């Protein structure tokens, strides 16, 4: 098909999200970039899609979370996502696509601007949201492992699609864990799709980047850098240590695994053959930037080897002494 002003998408649906494309890198991503808008919207995709249950309920992707506003951005596992529904807001209400499918092409379109990103297929034609989504659906960081995977088992993932799943946090940052240092990202390149925060997990805890005591948080290898709670375990349970540690310095994989992990996430509560696919529209991700390293001053007997049928991979530390990691600008 041919599109209004000349470009070309497979299906003629899919000629509405051209505008929207260009409206969004420009008015919401900041001139196409990965920064604190595209992390948020990555985050609006997992938080409206897991509100998904076969007994408990809630419609998956489905828009709820924008929607149904009031209800969801008040659930404790969704403090502070409130600031990106706000701003997504007028975008959907400009523009001519369904909420639901609003949140996974902002998502989509927003990881294809981070280098070393990949193209997450993308869908078109979610109804609107019919209800709000139950409460107690979201992953807390302080949720025991078991029960951060039978929750997401439960939604439809395996453990090592988790571990995929969480190469988001690859270009992520937290304010609410520790509100003492809002923008502290889980590694030391949140600009960059890449393996560190696999990496820089698996390190042996120094330090806390802020205040002690803060629920969900434990101590990080580094200053500037905090580390989950959820995310010190997983890459230590046998469940998904191995596959975690996998993931390490193997780009190919950690791109791939995530764009069809995302695919299937962005379809929770929906029917893909009930759907048209729109993949083509999302941009081409920049190229890697920078190779897998252990942060300066660190060496191999810094990883706590978690992993029980493979050693953790010898990787090259980067020169000179221990550096802090810069907080992403708000
Ligand atoms: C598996 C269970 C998970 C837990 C317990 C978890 C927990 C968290 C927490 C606590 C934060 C920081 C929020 C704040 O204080 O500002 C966060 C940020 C984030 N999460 Fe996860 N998360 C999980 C899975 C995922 C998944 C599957 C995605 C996929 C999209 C995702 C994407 C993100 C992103 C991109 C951020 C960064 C937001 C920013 O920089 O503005 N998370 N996550
Ligand atoms: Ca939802
Ligand atoms: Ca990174």
């Amino acid at each position: 098909a041919t599109c209004a002003d000349g470009r070309t998408t497979a299906n003629a649906a899919c000629c509405v999200l051209f505008p929207i494309l260009d409206d969004i890198q420009e008015n919401l991503f900041d001139g196409a970039q990965c920064g604190e808008e595209v992390h948020e919207s990555l985050r609006l995709t997992f938080h409206d899609a897991i509100g998904f249950s076969p007994t408990l309920g809630g419609g998956g992707a489905d828009g709820s979370i924008i929607t149904f506003d009031t209800i969801e951005t008040n659930f404790p596992a969704n403090a502070g996502i409130d600031e990106i529904v706000s701003a997504q807001k007028p975008f959907v209400a400009k523009h001519n696509i369904s909420a639901g499918d609003f949140i996974q092409f902002a998502g989509a379109v927003g990881v294809s601007n981070c280098p070393g990103g990949v193209r997450i297929p993308f869908f078109l034609g979610r109804p609107d949201a019919v209800a709000a989504s139950p409460d107690h659906l979201v992953p807390e960081p302080f949720d025991s492992v078991d029960t951060i995977l039978a929750r997401m088992g439960d939604a439809g993932f395996s453990a090592v699609e988790v571990v995929w799943l969480l190469a988001s946090h690859s270009i992520a940052a937290a304010d609410k864990v520790d509100p003492s240092i809002p923008g502290t990202p889980f590694d030391s390149t949140p600009g960059v799709f890449d393996s560190q925060f696999f990496i820089e997990t698996q390190l042996k805890g120094r330090l806390f980047p802020g205040t002690p005591d803060n629920k969900g948080e434990v101590q990080s290898p580094l200053q500037g850098e905090i580390r989950l709670q959820s995310d010190h375990l997983l890459a230590r349970d046998p469940q998904t240590a191995c596959e975690w540690q996998s993931m390490v310095n193997n780009q190919p994989k950690i791109q791939n695994r995530f764009a069809g992990t995302m695919s299937k996430m962005a379809l929770l509560g929906q029917d893909k053959s009930k759907l048209i696919d729109c993949s083509d529209i999302i941009p081409t991700p920049p190229a890697l930037v920078g190779a897998a390293h252990l942060p300066a001053g660190f060496s191999l007997s810094d990883v706590e080897q978690a992993c029980a049928e493979t050693p953790f991979p010898a990787l090259t530390a980067d020169p000179g002494p221990v550096t802090s990691v810069p907080p992403v600008p708000g």
